[PDB]
């Protein structure tokens, strides 16, 4: 976990690039967490954001403006849960983390399109969300197209016609997103983006996500077709709607939108997304690995397959991962891509 | 249901009182439904609001501005459900043409940044106390409501405890709202009220909570399963104001202008498809009580112990079904406020 202290730095830097209102009485400040969820991660970065902005204001001898935080995700996000975590609003002029000193709002809808009125947001934040395709590309779901991913469940495996269908899908999504964002930022505002990426030149090698969805996860899918309970043209009809861009893929769309300035762009290693308390323990490797896959896209498996038929798959992965626990602690690395954008 | 067409009129009128931005490119418009729920009622009035404002803009030959709708309620509200109902956003009835956001927190205090809201709407929510008054939950106070479950029955020290609690809540609410409306903005309020001068006679809410509902509470203590000091510790946190009670707090806050104030009869809150049917009168009656405060009963009593109470009311209501179709009337109070 000693890389979050390093990542909070990149965020600090983008936060510096934001044009603060000079006036003695600056108008309310708006911050948005895009692709929030229902966890505490969302509330903590919002906390961090308004905290730093306030500290800037104090550095110029100004009272911090009023703050609104928007928590944006798909209508299927568990806002109910999110809303119960939100700390209560500060009282009168016994005070002193813990409490909240900003207004809140949860925003339902896809961020691959407009979510807010024009020019009303100061700071957009997004983390580990932009790698989720708006949909499976139509062409890979068409049995007669060359992009139809027969026998893989994901694009790590192979198929140029399949891999380039995903990338196009990514770049359209991210284009729509950027256009939406540009219309919504204030003149002097900025954007912090972090999604997972890859270093591979070829979309067929999906780095981290490749080893997360393309090893034990499709092998379990292959063990439920080497059984009964699941058909062959069934696993072929299931496609994880996820693409991990390279710098090139990301950067292209940016200077093509041309609304945002690139203040900073970085690909690095923030590998190993498994909380493992006993490293040498072969079985903990299993359930950890499995538990990621579940939280990521377990809802999709059950919308395409049985709910108990999924518990046998997610039961085979966590059997696979322990078997091959050696090649996992060593080979499961995630590459990150961060973008620090400013408008104008 | 042929009184909603008449009530949509009062809303239309308030909507006319709002100062629309003159400019060719007016900034975003903000509308808030306070005390929204998860049903369709919320999404239709929002729809109505933005539809009227747009039509006004067109009447002056202006493109309507962008719209945001805020749906406010307590963090216990089923926002998940509410957000599934929301219609998708317009592409390049049915359809939606405004941005949405759901807002968790009590409206008896601040919910938004100063001067950012054009129109506040609230319907059938202001009559819910922010809490049972501390004094009526104190065994040693004279306001302790011994043997009633509600204030309809009796008790001046009990009834005046509620009223104070109402006025304090409504005060705090108004203060919050005043700091959040735009200079040229307006507020539409409707909750239930009474005509009675004496807080002891809670009109509609009196007959909803103070007849069969506490009688069933009296049949679960004339049994076992529930103690006597147990029904005395349970108190429906609801107050129906009179025009006095309401209007007082308004001109005491002094931020809003009263363009209109009305008490009227929008009685009978029971969907009954066979009127002469004695049993339909029961379950209708009972189902109201349930949707209203059934969560409170189970937080104070057993979940199956509540299904036997809400099972006695619906047995009581059918019994005197005659005195219910005729005596179950709700008085409403509406307030059309503008700022300045
Ligand atoms: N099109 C879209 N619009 C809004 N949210 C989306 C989205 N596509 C994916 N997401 C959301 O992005 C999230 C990815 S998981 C990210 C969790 C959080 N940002 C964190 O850093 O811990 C999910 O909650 C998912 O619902
Ligand atoms: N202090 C408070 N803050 C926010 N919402 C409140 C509240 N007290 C009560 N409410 C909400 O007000 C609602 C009363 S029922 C109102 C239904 C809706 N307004 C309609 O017209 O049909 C409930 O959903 C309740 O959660
Ligand atoms: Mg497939
Ligand atoms: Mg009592």
């Amino acid at each position: 976990a000693m890389h979050a202290r390093s990542m909070l730095h990149l965020l600090e830097e983008t936060l510096e690039n934001v044009h603060l209102n000079s006036s003695a009485s600056p108008p309310p400040f708006t911050a948005v967490d895009l692709g929030c969820s229902s966890g505490a991660n969302t509330v903590h970065i919002i906390d961090f954001i308004v905290k730093h902005i306030s500290k800037r204001f104090d550095a110029a001898g100004i009272d911090p403006p009023e703050f609104t935080a928007f928590f944006s995700d798909l209508p299927s996000n568990d806002f109910n849960t999110l809303f119960q975590l939100l700390p209560p609003l500060v009282s009168n002029t016994e005070e002193c983390d813990g409490n909240r000193s900003y207004f809140v709002a949860g925003v339902p809808g896809s961020f691959y399109r407009r979510l807010f009125p024009a020019r009303t947001i100061d700071f957009f934040h997004s983390a580990f969300s932009l790698h989720w395709l708006s949909q499976v590309p139509e062409s890979v779901t068409d049995r007669r197209s060359a992009a139809y991913n027969r026998g893989r469940v994901f694009i790590h495996g192979a198929g140029e016609k399949t891999t380039t269908a995903y990338k196009r899908q990514f770049q359209a999504d991210l284009a729509e997103f950027l256009r939406a964002r540009a219309a919504e930022v204030k003149r002097g505002g900025a954007m912090f983006l972090v999604c997972l990426g890859r270093t591979s030149v070829d979309p067929t090698d999906q780095g981290g996500a490749g080893l997360l969805f393309g090893t034990h996860f499709q092998d379990a899918w292959d063990d439920l077709v080497r059984e009964g309970l699941v058909a062959a043209e069934k696993r072929d009809g299931f496609n994880i709607p996820v693409y991990a861009p390279s710098l090139q893929d990301f950067k292209e769309v940016v200077d093509a939108n041309g609304s945002f300035a690139i203040d900073k762009l970085v690909v690095y290693k923030g590998g190993s997304p498994l909380v493992v308390n006993e490293p040498d323990d072969a079985s903990e490797v299993g359930r950890a690995f499995a538990s990621s896959c579940r939280s990521v896209a377990g809802v999709l498996v059950e919308a395409h397959i049985g709910e108990e038929l999924s518990n046998k798959l997610f039961s085979r992965v966590e059997s696979r991962a322990t078997s091959h626990a050696k090649d996992v602690l060593v080979n499961l690395q995630f590459f990150h891509i961060v973008a620090s954008l400013s408008f104008t």
